[PDB]
């Protein structure tokens, strides 16, 4: 089977605002857990397609990934930094879901879930 469309990233229906709670989102959080060592499996979509995955999308439907995260926020997209919250929560469960506990590829998104909640922890008060 071919792979979704990926999650949409921009839509100009939307409205659009900043505030410092995305912005430490986007240049904190998103960005150490970017470079984490154990950060490239959750980088992009799940390409079920190249990585041979039938049952993929048959058990996640609805899919996140942190290169889908970063575009929303370059995009302006959230309106809450909860909704950002609440894409990195789905990745992980994702992760959780589709695999196995001790699975390699979850003790990856462990490690980068713990890290994201040390950094959500100092999210700045919303001014
Ligand atoms: C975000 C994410 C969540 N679950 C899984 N699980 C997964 C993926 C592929 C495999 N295999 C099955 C065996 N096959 C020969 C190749 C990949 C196994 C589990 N993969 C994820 N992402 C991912 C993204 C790119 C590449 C790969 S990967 O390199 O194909 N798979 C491992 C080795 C990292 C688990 C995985």
């Amino acid at each position: 089977s071919m792979n979704p469309p990926p999650p949409e990233t921009s839509n100009p229906n939307k409205p659009k605002r900043q505030t410092n709670q995305l912005q430490y989102l986007l240049r904190v959080v998103l960005k150490t857990l970017w470079k984490h060592q154990f950060a490239w499996p959750f980088q992009q979509p799940v390409d079920a397609v190249k990585l041979n995955l039938p049952d993929y999308y048959k058990i996640i439907k609805t899919p996140m990934d942190m290169g889908t995260i970063k575009k929303r926020l370059e995009n302006n997209y959230y309106w809450n930094a909860q909704e950002c919250i609440q894409d990195f929560n789905t990745m992980f469960t994702n992760c959780y879901i589709y695999n196995k506990p001790g699975d390699d590829i979850v003790l990856m998104a462990e490690a980068l879930e713990k890290l994201f909640l040390q950094k959500i922890n100092e999210l700045p008060t919303e001014e």
